[PDB]
């Protein structure tokens, strides 16, 4: 296999997302945490989003991340046309993974979400 792309900065401690079955975030001006399959990655600040639960073979087909030294914003669309976000702030540069299949979301987090490493098929 896959392509991957890293977003964000160097802080935090690494994590792996595991199978992409459900996602929620905590955000304010930037990302406090991402919660993947009920597992928390990041801090306790900001506001907690609703949980997006993927339906049977649903996957992320478009994803937009705004980031700088931290992850500032996340949004995505799925192959079924469902949407998540945006959650976070303006700030950072924006980048979109367009018409892909996201297979893993790994990253690094502490009290905030420092970085994401997105693995995807083009
Ligand atoms: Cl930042």
């Amino acid at each position: 296999s896959s392509t991957h792309r890293k977003f964000g900065g160097s802080g935090g401690s690494p994590f792996s997302g595991s199978g992409l079955s459900s996602i929620a975030v905590r955000s304010g001006s930037y990302l406090d945490a991402i919660i993947i399959d009920g597992v928390h990655h990041g801090g306790s600040g900001g506001n907690l989003s609703p949980t997006f639960t993927f339906g049977s073979g649903e996957y992320i087909s478009n994803m937009t991340i705004r980031s700088g030294d931290y992850i500032d914003n996340i949004s995505f669309e799925t192959n079924m046309g469902r949407r998540f976000g945006p959650y976070g702030g303006s700030g950072g540069s924006a980048n979109t993974l367009s018409n892909v299949k996201v297979i893993q979301i790994n990253g690094s987090a502490g009290d905030y979400l420092d970085s994401l490493d997105i693995y995807y098929d083009n």
